[PDB]
Formats: C-alpha cells, sequence, structure tokens
C-alpha cells in the first residue's frame, strides 16, 4: 500500500556582474651629465697664449689687476650659472699680519663688470671680518683690494699686489 510523494523543488539563478578596475603606471626619466673642456691645446708651447690669441682677451674682458702670475684672470662664465667665473691656476691661501689669510680659489665665481668685480664666490677674504663676497674694486686703471679700499694697494706694480704662489705653476 503506497501513495507516497515527495516533491523536492529546485530553483536556479545566476547572479553575473563583474567589474575589474585595474590601473594603468607610467615612470619618469631624466638622464644628464656634463664635462668640463675649455682649455684645449694639443701643442704645449710654453707660452701664455697656447695655441690661441685668446688669453689676452680675457685678462683683457676683466680688470687690468690681472690679478699677479697672467694665469689667473680668466673671463669665463657658466650658461646655467649665468655667473662669471675666473679661473685662477690653483688654490692660492695668503696669508701675513697683512690681516690674516686670504683663500683664493681655482674657480671663482662673482659679478663682472668692467671696472670692477662685486661679489665672489670662493675667494674668502678676511680683512678686518671674515668675508666670502669681499670684492675687488677696480675703477678700470687703480685698483681696490677684494673688501672694498679695506686694503690699500697700488695697481701700479703687477695690478693685485700680495705675495702668493697658486700652486700649479712654477
Amino acid at each position: 500500500s503506497d501513495q507516497i510523494f515527495n516533491k523536492v523543488g529546485s530553483y536556479w539563478l545566476g547572479q553575473k556582474a563583474n567589474k575589474q578596475f585595474d590601473s594603468v603606471g607610467n615612470d619618469l626619466n631624466s638622464v644628464s651629465t656634463s664635462i668640463e673642456g675649455g682649455t684645449k691645446w694639443l701643442v704645449n708651447k710654453i707660452k701664455g697664449k697656447m695655441q690661441k690669441p685668446l688669453p689676452e682677451l680675457l685678462k683683457e674682458y676683466d680688470l687690468p689687476i690681472g690679478i699677479f702670475p697672467g694665469d689667473a684672470t680668466n673671463y669665463e662664465f657658466d650658461e646655467e650659472t649665468k655667473k662669471l667665473t675666473v679661473l685662477i691656476p690653483s688654490i692660492c691661501e695668503v696669508g701675513y699680519k697683512d690681516s690674516s689669510v686670504l683663500k683664493f680659489t681655482t674657480t671663482v665665481t662673482g659679478h663682472l663688470e668692467k671696472g670692477k668685480l662685486t661679489d665672489v664666490e670662493g675667494i674668502k677674504t678676511k680683512v678686518m671680518i671674515w668675508v666670502k663676497v669681499t670684492s675687488i674694486s677696480t675703477d678700470a686703471s687703480k685698483v681696490y683690494f677684494t673688501a672694498g679700499m679695506k686694503k690699500s694697494r697700488s695697481r701700479d706694480a703687477y695690478g693685485v699686489q700680495r705675495n702668493g704662489l697658486r700652486v700649479d705653476k712654477f
């Protein structure tokens, strides 16, 4: 004797959805460098000309001090800097009871103007206070040493009158 009935229902549903966000990246690139090659002389002719009549002109755009050796007083300027740079052959530190001691660096920068070179960057000068911007005011003729009349030196003898030796030349 049977009348058994067990119906089981089955439902179906399918949730379909999709959200996939990703992000695209990017990177930066910047490579740069530089060298120096202003001095160029494959010939070694021992005289302040090298191979071109240039060095006279540099000192010519500069003041009549010529510093002393003729090696220094080079007239150059940088591009990015736009500050003029005078090349001194070697770093000379000159000290005497004059004041104390003065440091003349090689590649010094400053505001060069026809007549006077104002505000340097490399020449630490102590005449009374130690300052690295004490500059050389010249009247395109007479010179007033780096400080501004604080040290009285006559252009007459060799331009700038102090006993220093830029240790690059003998």
